[PDB]
């Protein structure tokens, strides 16, 4: 059995972002040399997102707008995770809406995506360094 | 190690529905001779989902009572990403609300579910068709 | 390929309650004696979840006051699912906030995680037993 492990490192300009690792998870696939397993790929802190949606920035604009709604940065006080001087007890709910985890079948040494298939991660505590697991297993 | 695929189409007579799909998931793990492993089955479109649930009308009736009041289809023009003429913007949310994936055990030739476990096509952008992926992987 | 299967069992004295269950987790791995490989973990009952968080009690009470914005236990005459006799219909709605399962590298022997990863149970309808499934594949 063939495994394939890389860590993508990300350092936001903000505190929010969504990036398109599509290219990134391409070349973990192809240097794997694994033609056909399931690729796991997660978000290794608490506070961001591992997710496959649309690249459109509409669409983008609408989660930040949706993810606000659902899960509001401020006031800072009305999470008691934040008591002890912590602001980021948001980015916690916000990325469990979104979720930690994509799991991507590989088939024919590629990963096997519907036409509008993108996969983001999804900042939601940047502006430090922070990590992306990719794992696969197949042969 | 053995690798199976099957793609699932669906063409949903109205905007959203429910589809239960665990019969058709027994039916690949059967086929696919695999007495161990981990099964995925997720929506190829990012404006539908695949989860587990129950099969109970009323809880199908309060899904969809529920995601609407989390992210409403209308108005369409709340939404920059249908500010082109695309009416879907709320489905995106809705699958991410829902997810994108399950994955489940195989033990012993079968899936290893609980209970009251039903695997569903949760479809937020119907009337057209659109696609699951089955992908089994192990021996 | 190695296989490795295991139910943990919970029987919450409360409705809802957390439980890290990374320990438990991390035997599992052990015993296996998987190298390198996947592990799912999820919740077998459809109003639980196995979810990735802090363990820190001001996040869990966060937690719990958001769930119950996004999906009220109570009055339960709102849910459908109530309808004959159950009273747990907001319990299916807040396990799929925060996921049925979650996916896992396996690296040396190991659970591959960040630095502030921990696993949990989310009973959303507990006192009565219920259960969490571990299934890892690898070599
Ligand atoms: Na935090
Ligand atoms: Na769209
Ligand atoms: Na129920």
């Amino acid at each position: 059995m063939k495994s394939y492990r890389k860590e993508l490192w990300f350092h936001t300009k903000r505190r929010r972002e969504f990036i398109n690792i599509t290219p990134l998870l391409e070349e973990c696939v192809r240097e794997s040399g694994i033609k056909e397993g399931l690729l796991l790929c997660n978000a290794m802190h608490i506070t961001a997102s591992v997710f496959i949606n649309d690249d459109e920035p509409g669409l983008h604009h609408d989660f930040e707008v949706w993810l606000e709604k659902l899960a509001p940065e401020k006031p800072y006080s009305q999470y008691k995770h934040n008591d002890t001087g912590e602001d980021n007890a948001d980015a916690h709910l916000k990325r469990t809406i979104m979720g930690r985890e994509v799991v991507i079948a590989i088939t024919d040494r590629k990963m096997d995506l519907g036409p509008w298939e993108q996969v983001f991660y999804g900042e939601f505590d940047g502006m430090r360094p922070k990590r992306v697991l990719v794992k696969i297993i197949g042969e």
